[PDB]
């Protein structure tokens, strides 16, 4: 076995806030909890055009 | 086994705020826990043209 | 088992505010905690052209 | 397992300004914690052209 | 067991203000606590062309 990724690539902005990335060889045996509520948040996201 | 990753590139800004990367052979056993909650927050996202 | 990563390139502007980074072979089989809960914070972000 | 890493790299500005880093073979048995919690901040972040 | 990293390299500003670094073998066995809640500030960043 043998995968072939390809490269990540970006030109505009990138916000990244709160998030987690993993990359390569990562087997797993014991427990992953990924849990998510924030209560009070009043977000705003922009269209295109 | 032998995989093959590609670079990772950017041009423009990124304002990665509050995260966690991993990378490389990282086998798990124990526990991992990820949990988020910001109470009280307004942001904002811009578009693009 | 030998993994071949990439370089990692940036040419812009890179605020990495408050984060961590792993590398490397990194076993682990105690606890790793992460929990992220700012409570008073009116973040803005920019769009591009 | 012999992993084989690229170069890091940046050309522009590089505002790392609260964050840990790792690098090379971090076995980890015990505890590792890491909680953050700002609570009265007005950041701003910029976009590009 | 033998990992081969890149050399860290960079040709602008690097404004490495409030961090901690580790490179090398690691090994930890005890407790690392890293706790981040600064409460008032206004930072600006800046973005590219």
């Amino acid at each position: 076995l043998s995968p072939s990724f390809g490269s990540t690539w970006s030109t505009g902005t990138t916000n990244a806030v709160e998030d987690s990335f993993f990359q390569g060889i990562t087997p797993v045996n014991g427990t992953m909890l990924f849990q998510n509520f924030p209560h009070h948040v009043n977000p705003v996201f922009g269209g295109t055009f």
